[PDB]
DNA sequence: GAATCATAAC
């Protein structure tokens, strides 16, 4: 009931289940930082970036594929560069898979940390994650993460400092 | 005046 298990109840409401298969299930993210921004999330619960184990490498795996083909099937027509990875320190509980346009037009990105958060080794891909558990059997996430969400504004597509959240959204309209 | 930061949410 927490606002914290919210994941757990979206992907249970049929209304809200973009794609699902016998291991994974795809919801829209209910603040969406771009104008797509979708959540996979395993059937089976992975508690933590921590817990992950080389028993998980097939479904992680499986959750980077099929965030692949809803890019397809759903976002054919935008020619948007899309990116796929794991928060370090997430907030909602149950590992889950952002998959996310990289035009970061919305009205739900409204500060540093939402910026950071998508921008920043904070965001860690969802490759870079199947690599490590491939040859580690675990997921290492570094240290000083909440440090990395507090950097300046930067443009991910130039590089350029912008000094605010406004600022920012007008400057991204240079790379429509 | 606008935007951000720090803190709480019973
Ligand atoms: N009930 C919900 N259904 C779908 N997405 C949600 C819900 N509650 C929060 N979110 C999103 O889930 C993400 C959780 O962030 P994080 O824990 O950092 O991966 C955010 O991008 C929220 O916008
Ligand atoms: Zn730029």
């Amino acid at each position: 009931g927490h606002w914290s298990q919210g994941l757990k109840i979206s992907m249970q409401d049929p209304k809200m289940q973009v794609y699902k298969d016998e291991q994974v299930v795809v919801i829209k993210d209910k603040y969406p930082k771009a104008h797509y921004h979708w959540l996979v999330l395993p059937w089976t619960s992975i508690s933590s970036l921590k817990a992950v184990a080389r028993e998980h490498l097939e479904l992680l795996k499986h959750m980077h594929t099929v965030g692949e083909k809803v890019i397809v099937d759903f976002a054919g027509s935008s020619k948007l560069r899309f990116r796929l990875g794991y928060h370090a320190i997430p907030s909602m509980s149950h590992v889950h898979l952002h998959v996310i346009s990289q035009d970061f037009d919305s009205p739900c990105l409204k500060n540093k940390k939402h910026w950071n958060s998508f921008n920043t080794e904070y965001f860690l891909e969802s490759q870079a994650v199947i690599e490590m558990v491939q040859e580690a059997g675990r997921v290492t996430v570094r240290d000083g993460m909440p440090e990395l969400l507090k950097l300046p504004l930067r443009c991910h597509e130039c590089q350029q400092l912008l000094p605010s959240i406004p600022q920012l959204k007008e400057h991204l309209r240079k790379h429509w």
